[PDB]
């Protein structure tokens, strides 16, 4: 599996045998926010 | 100028000191046909 990164555009591409398999965008997280990982409000407040 | 290619995605970029400059898609023309380059009929005759 071959991985190529385009630093300028923050894009990546995984390829096998010259065939595209995965694509998207990846970049370093500049300022992590612990608030992000706080557990969200439960859809059902009280399963009980 | 630095140019990187992703044959799998047929995408390219041109970066300048780590700054994106140009982007898009480029690939070899599989089946050229001269009929594409025939001059389209002019909307205005312009006879004079």
């Amino acid at each position: 599996l071959e991985v190529r990164l385009l630093e300028a555009s923050r894009a990546f591409e995984v390829s096998e045998n010259g065939n595209l398999v995965v694509s998207g965008k990846v970049y370093q997280w500049d300022d992590p926010d612990p608030r992000l990982f706080d557990h969200p409000e439960s859809p059902t407040p009280n399963p009980t």
